[PDB]
RNA sequence: UGUCGAACGGCAAGUGCCCCGAAGCCAUCGCACGGUGGUUCUCGGCUGAACGCCUCUAAGCCAGAAGCCAAUCCCAAGACCAGAUGCCCACU
């Protein structure tokens, strides 16, 4: 067992990180996020004047130590969530049936997938904007936006698993719903 | 057919026999009704290290089968209900 190992990140100017209990408490400005981390048995630590967020591993085989980075990349993406923002765009891939989307509030409709008068609708949670952009400008494009780099994920991933195409050849049947870039709001 | 003399009324033939026949029982041979949520599998994914890259997995999450569990349905306190009550009596 390794007697000590930890990982190092610097914290912006306009973010300030809180730790107590393995609940990590990240606000900057455009909002503020929380992630349990009750699960990982982890030493959190939080230098405000030197603005450092550290966390230390005692006694730690190969299994307790790769849980280090995991932890600095969760506390990393949630710093760029309240700093930037995370900012996913989707496409609409059709050969012959156009893919009629419509967002109204926090509603996704799913019409004419592959032609079925099936209609696909999903929910999105409040913490994450749904958009649709115009389409002079892109073609049958969804935009997501939030804090949470998971919620807006996997919003974009239950869009894309919801219209999968099943009982044929997917080499030569390519349509769907499927995420293009992956940028920040601001 | 026999039989009380005939007619009437019947009666015998272990319901004489034939037709129709209510009530009741009864036929997918007739008619009525047969519903709600979760936990997971397999699998597909998100975030993501180990291993600067990568990766559904290692810690975390999402979606998710006629399986499984509960609701609904049937019996139901030897499941000993200090559940709620109505009248007496007992205690007071
Ligand atoms: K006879
Ligand atoms: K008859
Ligand atoms: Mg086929
Ligand atoms: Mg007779
Ligand atoms: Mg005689
Ligand atoms: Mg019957
Ligand atoms: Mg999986
Ligand atoms: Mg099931
Ligand atoms: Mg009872
Ligand atoms: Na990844």
């Amino acid at each position: 067992v390794k007697v000590k190992s930890l990982c190092t990140l610097q914290i912006p100017e306009g973010v300030t990180v809180d730790v107590k209990g393995r609940k990590v408490t990240v606000t900057g400005k455009r909002g503020t996020l929380t992630k349990d981390l009750t699960h990982l048995q982890l030493d959190l630590r939080v230098d405000k004047k030197n603005r450092t967020f550290t966390v230390i591993r005692w006694f730690g085989s190969k299994i307790p130590i790769a849980c280090l980075n995991t932890t600095k990349a969760h506390v990393q993406n949630m710093i760029t969530g309240v700093t930037k923002g995370y900012r996913f765009k989707v496409r609409c891939a059709y050969a012959h049936f156009p893919i009629n989307v419509s967002v109204d509030g926090q509603n996704i409709e799913v019409r004419n997938f592959l032609g079925e008068k099936r209609v696909r609708r999903q929910l999105v949670p409040n913490t994450v904007k749904v958009s649709q952009t115009d389409p002079s400008k892109v073609k049958d494009e969804i935009v997501f936006d939030g804090n949470d780099l998971e919620q807006v994920s996997r919003e974009a991933a239950v869009l894309h698993q919801m219209c999968l195409v099943k009982k044929k050849d997917i080499r030569k049947f390519l349509d769907g719903i499927y995420v293009q870039t992956k940028t920040n709001i601001e």
